[PDB]
């Protein structure tokens, strides 16, 4: 597991989903370390199925064909690079570990594949594993079709084919510990921890007797004793029959509830107000906080048919965006996942993007290097929403408030609200289509603090809006309906 195992008082990851090995370790050096993040979510490392139709898609990296390290995103020593530099500059490395399955049962065979192993999909054969025809779930499932038919029926879901995927028999000692020691070779590299992807499909106790076969993280970076972080996949918005709470046991679990709750109060739509989040969290039927792995989008869902649909904000919702992800960021539930991300041409043809397969940026299928520009954005159409000054600076609030409680919440019946984190720090939301003018209680010490969301303290001076504390803590927020960013956020390291 449940410890994120960030460097003590590191508070967030940041997903760098289909970045370059080399390009996320030069990440951690020239910026993640330096900006206080906690840890990186890298795309699957191993092995998987090449897809020509169409070109590249993001998501022929969810096809393993075996476990070598060894993918567009780079070979086994610019893995092992990546995650020595990272670590040495106190940034930890976490793997989408894709375990539930290998490629697509319909898939060709053939060397087609990011490290040209060879697999035989029709017949079950993943010599390069080796898996074989024994080692998938094909007779175990009760289906006509063999696919999942229906999610309201547990076993299904857990025995058959997701989307034609060949389904591995986790039941089996042997495929157990073909996935364990994956795992734990990258922990020994020193990875710190896992996403465990499709997590829904596997049966609790499987994922468990994997999980109790892993090595302890490594010492060179970590205390001795240290359990890698798990954090399991699995979509549950409530009322169908698999519960995020039957992999309580195992680690952490995605809380998809709070990307599409949050999305849709923050679009206002179903009659949803800001106001109501002064309860957000356990309040609004979320899992425990301390199991809760949160994020407002992630790769799947910014595309937009996910869990949480088209209320799920996204950078393509840029100003909205940055105020979801600023509340999650101040508020204490959860463990807070940054989404960064990549631009694509959308093609919404009666509203489904038929463009949603568009891999990352490319020349003919090789991955583009990040280049950063001179005001510290992106270029290669690389969005890096997590170099953004408002979510940058937030990712720092969250460092700076760790601990402390949810206090002095405000808000105006409608779209306008407020709260702080013990005395630490203070946030202010205007989501109404009118002004803000309030004075309030912001719990901090008297004084001049630099907002964090238009500007920055630099030596005694801030860049952007001064806040004005009282000796008696209280402040007048002042934010317009058309203000580029309708918020401000200031924290006990921004006080001049
Ligand atoms: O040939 C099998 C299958 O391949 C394609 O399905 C892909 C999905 O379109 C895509 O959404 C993706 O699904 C995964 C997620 O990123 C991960 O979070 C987790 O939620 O599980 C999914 C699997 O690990 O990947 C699949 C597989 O590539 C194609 O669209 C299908 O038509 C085809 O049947
Ligand atoms: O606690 C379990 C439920 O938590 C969440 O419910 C949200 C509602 O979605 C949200 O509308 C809001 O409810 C307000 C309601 O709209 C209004 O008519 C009433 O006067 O005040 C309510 C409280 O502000 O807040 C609740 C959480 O308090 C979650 O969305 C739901 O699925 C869970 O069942
Ligand atoms: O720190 C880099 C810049 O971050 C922000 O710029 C964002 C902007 O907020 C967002 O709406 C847009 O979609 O992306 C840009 C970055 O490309 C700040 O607003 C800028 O002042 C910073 O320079
Ligand atoms: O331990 C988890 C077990 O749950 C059972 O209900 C399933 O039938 C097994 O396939 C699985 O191994
Ligand atoms: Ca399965
Ligand atoms: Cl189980
Ligand atoms: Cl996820």
């Amino acid at each position: 597991q449940y410890a994120p195992q960030t460097q003590s008082g590191r508070t967030s990851i940041v997903h760098l989903f289909e970045w370059r090995w080399v390009d996320i370790a030069l990440e951690c050096e020239r910026y993640l370390g330096p900006k206080g993040f906690g840890g990186v979510q890298v795309s699957p490392p191993n092995e998987n199925i090449v897809v020509t139709n169409p070109s590249r898609p993001w998501w022929e990296r969810y096809q393993p064909v075996s476990y070598k390290l060894c993918t567009r995103s780079g070979n086994e020593n610019e893995f092992r690079d990546m995650v020595t530099r990272c670590n040495n500059v106190g940034v930890r490395i976490y793997v989408d570990a894709v375990i539930n399955h290998m490629c697509g049962s319909g898939a060709a065979a053939g060397t087609g594949t990011t490290c040209g192993s060879y697999c035989n999909p029709g017949n079950r054969e993943f010599p390069a594993v080796p898996y074989s025809a024994w080692d998938f779930n094909d007779g175990k499932c009760k289906t006509a079709s063999g696919g999942i038919e229906s999610y309201n029926d547990p076993y299904q879901v857990r025995d058959c084919q997701l989307v034609g995927l060949l389904d591995l028999a986790l039941e089996k000692d042997y495929v157990r510990s073909m996935i364990a020691d994956y795992l734990n070779k990258l922990i020994d590299i020193g990875v710190a921890g896992f996403r465990i992807d499709a997590s829904k499909h596997m049966w609790p106790g499987d994922i468990k007797a994997v999980l109790d076969k892993l090595h302890n993280l490594n010492t060179n970076w970590f205390p001795a004793g240290s359990r890698p972080f798990i954090f399991q996949e699995v979509i549950d918005l409530g009322g169908e029959a698999i519960k995020s709470s039957e992999y309580f046991g195992n680690g952490r679990v995605t809380e998809f509830k709070y990307g599409a709750k949050l999305g849709t109060v923050v679009r206002k739509w179903s009659g949803e107000k800001m106001s109501y989040l002064k309860n957000w969290g356990e309040g609004w039927g979320f899992m425990p906080s301390d199991r809760a792995l949160v994020f407002v989008d992630n790769h799947d869902n910014q595309r937009g048919h996910g869990a949480g649909g088209s209320s799920i904000l996204t950078f393509w919702d840029a100003r909205l965006y940055k105020i979801a992800v600023g509340f999650m960021l101040a508020h204490p539930y959860g463990f807070t996942r940054v989404m960064s991300s990549y631009r694509w041409a959308r093609n919404f043809v009666n509203g489904e993007d038929v463009n949603d397969w568009i891999g990352p940026p490319n020349n003919n299928g090789v991955i583009k290097e990040v280049t950063i520009n001179a005001d510290t954005t992106c270029g290669n159409d690389w969005v890096c929403e997590h170099r953004w000054r408002e979510i940058r600076n937030m990712v720092w609030f969250r460092n700076v408030v760790d601990g402390q409680p949810f206090a002095n919440w405000w808000d105006n019946g409608s779209n306008q609200v407020a709260f702080g984190r013990g005395n630490r720090g203070f946030i202010v939301f205007n989501n109404d289509d009118w002004q803000l003018s309030s004075t309030l209680q912001t719990g901090l010490p008297g004084g001049t603090y630099c907002d964090v969301i238009s500007g920055d303290k630099v030596g005694n001076s801030c860049t952007g809006i001064k806040v004005y504390v009282s000796s008696d803590g209280t402040a007048q927020f002042s934010i317009s309906n058309s203000a580029e960013d309708p918020f401000i956020a200031i924290h006990a390291e921004s006080k001049l």
